[PDB]
């Protein structure tokens, strides 16, 4: 029941931002329902390493340098409704990473270096109120972002809303149009 070295601990939250962490903390007490992770240089997190928290309902893992998450990571978190993910390097997202998040009704992914989203990765969040996508990289070109393309047309009130720029606020790069225009024949899976 001990409250991590670096973090400090109040109710059911456990306070790990601003630490100049590289990784998250050993000990986490499973009890404990906000993780905040936000403002360190983490540049990769483990496999496993949010595991023992099933009672995780709010985590913040903004502001630090990570470019991939592992497989499952968030598998166990069952209880999760906001996921902070703003602010880092991601590259790419793993396929069926918020498949076990039914309660998740915010997602924040915005400022990261994605090209695109996995076909059916939203599939399985049936709260979700509000989704961030803005300053993204997004590949237009690539048939790829097809999906991404269906689901904010599909879904266009809980992408961005304000004060975050709605369903427009999702740019091609280079072009700067957006993605919800992208039509199938301009693109290609040649250029992926
Ligand atoms: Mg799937």
């Amino acid at each position: 029941g001990g409250c991590p070295s670096q973090c400090s601990c109040r109710g059911t939250t456990v306070n790990c931002d601003s630490r100049s962490l590289a990784s998250v903390p050993a000990g986490i007490p499973t009890d404990r329902q906000n993780l905040w992770l936000n403002n360190n240089q983490i540049t990769k997190l483990e496999p496993g390493v949010f595991d023992s928290l099933t009672a995780l309902t709010f985590l913040n893992v903004g502001d630090n340098q990570l470019s991939a998450l592992p497989i499952g990571v968030f598998d166990r978190l069952a209880q999760l409704t906001r996921l902070g993910l703003s602010h880092n390097q991601f590259t790419a997202l793993p396929a069926g990473v918020f498949d076990k998040l039914p309660k998740l009704t915010h997602l924040v992914l915005h400022t990261n270096q994605l090209k695109s989203i996995p076909r059916g990765a939203f599939d399985n969040l049936k709260s979700l109120t509000h989704i961030y996508l803005f300053n993204n990289p997004w590949d237009c070109e690539c048939s790829d972002i097809l999906y991404l393309k269906n689901w904010i047309v599909q879904h266009a009130s809980i992408v961005n809303p304000h004060p975050y720029g709605g369903v427009d606020n999702v740019k091609c790069s280079g072009t700067n149009t957006p993605v919800r225009a992208v039509t199938e024949a301009s693109t290609s899976p040649s250029k992926c």
